[PDB]
């Protein structure tokens, strides 16, 4: 199953996934979730989408697993199940998030030589692709500063390292061919509503600085949807579930990129429909709280916390009676 | 790959027990084995070319650590699997490991590319050669525990050989064993018991298999020819006691209705050499330091009357990596 040969092709289509956090059990100190059979009626969907839409290439932005350091069997399976699922239908590009374990990256230069259908990105140097149709695409990869995880720098000149790692991106972009595709996993400065570190650090990256050049810019690690900017068009797709509560009124899902040439690009959301989420709230819990509480779950068919404040004694077995309220505090 | 098809016969690589990643003598005077391991590797993957082999069977132990190999010795490994792929397919049966991250990494490879194939079960495996023979494998690992009783252990093991050969019966071009095991009643073999091994009657591998590729034992053997059964041994002298065995890998050619044939392809390793005295005198340390002057391998002082405080020989002969 090798590419096609189109010419005078100046079409792109691209499925943009990112974020899936396969190996995932939520709320293990309360009652822990296994989250793998919701994240992968989502994976199923994204790739029937895929085949579906017909795309030329797809790109995997990173936090593919949950685990940075020793992600467990099952995971690892999973996520090569998934891999192998979409190199059948299109070719693939990843680049990783955060990781430690150094297996990730010999694994990923062996399968690049190996095989035209995957190509794993885990340096700042750009890669040459070809897409399903014979489309050229340069990938411009900006991944976490490896190595120095620990900066060993002060911010002044850990921020110009990275200016300067932007700037040689925008470099190679102008030597592309037909395409130019950016690939960031890093966190949008002054990002709207957003919480915080999820128990890491961030890298914060002024999004004025991604190569405006580029036809797309492809970014992973936050959960939630956001169109970022239209010029170059720059997209978090989010996490395929809700992974903890704060996640509540995200989008969550993949998305579908058209670029053309001499023309602006367009895309459309493929949505999840994840399972919800709701944090309830009483100021103590009485009767009319403990109603409240047994009457939402019922009919919910997502996960619920809640919080109160006041005292209110030894509470009645709720979670043993309610099977979807996964946490009281 | 090409399609002749070839049909009638095959050229194969056989090679085994590179034991990438290897320092030997660590409580002595360590001695990182890379620089010699990839000379006889290159030895061999040159040879592979020249040759214009069909087909490329690696046998086990290709890493040194069965449970943390060194970044560098798994770069080393994927190194060569690369360059082998490039010249003809390859079949990998893996040895005695654990990990299980190349279990993972292993048959993902094997779907995404018809030039590499990993064999981790006992199932056997249809692969297509250089000119487009076809290959039946019949895979014999290390089982991944058990070991209840002794004697239907055994059985188990013999259950599992029976199996192979009826699927063996099968084939279409070729049909070939690769296990990873000691055969039982090895002539002057050390050490046995080791006794983390698993032990097999040559009678018991699958007569009707074309070639017979067994690795894990560290000296080229010709074991039985029918089937032709060879260990190729490693590809250095991995510590002392392998002074007089024979290191390389083995040039294979199969062809249909007649009688299979091969080569060694020696590896040229570096000599060990172990010097034996009653005590440590003049004389004695006059052998010693003479001897390793001239000599390209490393050397072992055994002696059995104590001598008292030594003059520093290791301090002034770099190639002396033990006294014991
Ligand atoms: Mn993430
Ligand atoms: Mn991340
Ligand atoms: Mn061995
Ligand atoms: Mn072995």
């Amino acid at each position: 199953h090798h590419h096609h040969h189109v010419i005078n092709l100046k079409e792109l289509k691209i499925l943009h996934t990112s974020d899936w956090h396969l190996g995932v059990t939520s709320w293990t100190s309360s009652r822990p979730v296994d989250r793998r059979e919701e994240l992968k009626k989502a994976l199923d969907k994204v790739v029937e989408e895929a085949e579906k839409r017909e795309v030329d290439l797809i790109l995997l932005t990173g936090d593919l697993l949950h685990s940075r350091n020793n992600p467990s069997v099952v995971a690892l399976h999973d996520l090569l199940d998934y891999l192998k699922r979409m190199m059948r239908t299109a070719p693939v590009v990843v680049l990783p998030g955060n990781h430690d374990w150094k297996g990730l990256k010999l694994f990923g230069n062996f399968v690049t030589s190996i095989s035209s259908d995957i190509t794993f990105v885990m340096s700042f140097e750009p890669v040459d692709v070809e897409a399903k149709r014979g489309q050229k695409v340069r990938i411009l990869p900006f991944p976490y500063p490896d190595e120095s995880e620990a900066l060993r720098k002060n911010e002044g000149d850990f921020r110009f390292f990275l200016e300067s790692r932007l700037n040689k991106l925008y470099e190679e972009a102008l030597k592309k061919e037909d395409f130019a595709i950016f690939m960031g996993h890093f966190t949008v400065e002054g990002l709207a509503g957003y919480a915080g570190i999820e128990q890491g650090r961030e890298i914060i990256i002024n999004r004025a600085l991604i190569p405006s050049v580029v036809d797309y810019a492809a970014l992973g690690h936050i959960h939630s949807f956001r169109e970022i900017q239209k010029q170059p068009l720059t997209i978090y797709p989010g996490s395929l579930i809700r992974i903890d509560f704060g996640e509540e009124a995200d989008e969550k899902g993949a998305v579908f990129v058209e670029l053309k040439r001499g023309e602006p690009p367009r895309y459309e959301r493929i949505d999840a429909s994840p399972l919800p989420l709701k944090t309830l709230y009483y100021k103590k819990i009485d009767t009319s709280a403990l109603k409240s509480i047994r009457d939402f779950c019922r009919n919910f068919p997502g996960y619920v916390r809640v919080v109160y404040e006041e005292d209110s004694g030894i509470l009645p077995d709720l979670m043993g009676e309610i099977d979807n309220l996964v946490k009281i505090e």
